[PDB]
């Protein structure tokens, strides 16, 4: 029987945040296993996007979910909480990792994993959920550590975890917040427990682990916040996305004048008609993207107006879903295990590279991606 995988993302953990004497049980982990430096988003930096390409190894442009929120000609709209859409295999591009495992007699089982609601190539998980808010940490922890225990034919080869904890407290108060802080501890003190819980079942000697993030986060300062329709009035363009990266649609015959008033420099965002974009950022290729894309600047929020009265104007908040060279964009990425070096640090590399250790730590034929398997070699033990 072979060694299982057990993948857990921190949703927003920026990639300092394990030097700032906050994250024991974490700092322990990388201690004792594999740390790189950071782990640069996918673009957008965005939570669906990434989640996917973590599990993919292949850029939002090629995976199709190109942003939390979408429109698509065959298949209409795509959100968070449209939960046909969500459990639609045809949204999801590529084969993830649980994909690859369930392919080859062996079995994946996640806890709120971004689609793992969905039978991505006819394939879904031996375990999986809908989402739900609000559910405890001990809660899920518990259930992990149930299916990595689980033997014979609902043995485990792959096991997921997720917690959104640390997102949400840094959206609330900003990632400099002592909530942002608390998010971290209890986050890290739950992962712990169920690290402790695995040597006491005898399941941790034999698991590989590997924690990231799928971005990090900004402070976004009282007053950083703008209407979408500032940058171009719903009569020009239809504003497809809020937040961080804004996409338009031009009414129909309206290109010429959405063009006029959107593309190039703007106070505190920037635009590009689709293939015009930033080439690093290896996106505006999928025909789901918007016909003109906007970035907002570091700290600077684009909200749908009905969002920008009711948002009440008080607190530091913050955001992610801006440039991922940004360091404040920085995700983690540790690894601990039987097959995984002891003590070792591993410079800044991106997301994508992640799929292709998983791949070789889960023994499966990796998929096709756009990563490099040369990166993470150095992660393995031999
Ligand atoms: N599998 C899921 N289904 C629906 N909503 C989710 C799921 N996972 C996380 N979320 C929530 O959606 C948000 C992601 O948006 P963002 O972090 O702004 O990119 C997080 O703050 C979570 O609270
Ligand atoms: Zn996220
Ligand atoms: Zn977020």
């Amino acid at each position: 029987t072979p060694h299982a995988l057990l993948l857990i993302s921190i949703d927003g953990l920026r990639a300092d945040m394990l030097d700032r004497g906050i994250t024991p049980n974490l700092s322990h982990l990388a201690r004792e296993g594999v740390r790189a430096r950071w782990m640069a988003p996918s673009y957008p930096s965005l939570t669906f996007p990434n989640h996917y390409t973590l599990v993919t190894g292949l850029r939002p442009d090629h995976h199709g979910i190109v942003h939390n929120s979408m429109r698509d000609p065959t298949l209409g709209g795509f959100w968070l909480s449209k939960s046909e859409a969500v459990g639609d295999a045809r949204w999801w591009g590529g084969e993830p990792v649980w994909v690859g495992v369930e392919n080859t007699g062996q079995h994946a089982a996640t806890w709120s994993w971004p689609g793992s609601e969905a039978a991505i190539k006819g394939v879904r998980p031996s375990q999986w959920r809908h989402y739900q808010k609000g559910v405890r940490l001990d809660t899920r922890v518990d259930a992990v550590r149930g299916w990595l225990a689980t033997d014979g034919a609902q043995r485990n080869r792959l096991v997921t975890l997720y917690f959104e904890h640390v997102d949400e407290a840094g959206h609330d108060h900003g990632p400099e917040s002592r909530q942002y802080a608390d998010a971290v501890r209890a986050v890290d003190a739950a992962i712990g427990r169920l690290l402790a819980g695995m040597q006491r079942d005898g399941t941790r000697a034999r698991t590989n682990i590997i924690v990231v993030s799928d971005h990090g986060m900004a402070e976004v300062a009282p007053g950083h916040a703008i209407s979408v329709e500032d940058i171009a009035p719903p009569q020009i363009a239809t504003a497809i996305t809020d937040g961080q990266v804004i996409g338009f649609e031009p009414l129909p015959g309206q290109q010429a004048a959405a063009e006029a008033s959107v593309l190039g420099a703007h106070d505190h965002y920037d635009c590009w008609r689709k293939a015009e974009l930033p080439a690093r950022w290896q996106y505006g290729s999928h025909p789901r993207i918007p016909s003109l894309v906007c970035q907002m600047h570091e700290g600077w929020d684009a909200l749908f107006p009905d969002k920008l009265a009711k948002r009440a104007q008080r607190g530091t908040r913050g955001s992610h879903g801006y440039d991922p060279a940004l360091p404040s964009m920085r995700a983690v990425f540790l690894a601990q295990g039987p097959d995984l070096a002891q003590g070792k640090t591993l410079p800044g590399f991106d997301n994508v590279d992640v799929y292709a250790l998983m791949s070789r730590l889960l023994g499966i034929p990796a998929a096709p991606n756009d990563g490099n398997p040369a990166t993470l070699l150095p992660a393995l033990r031999m």
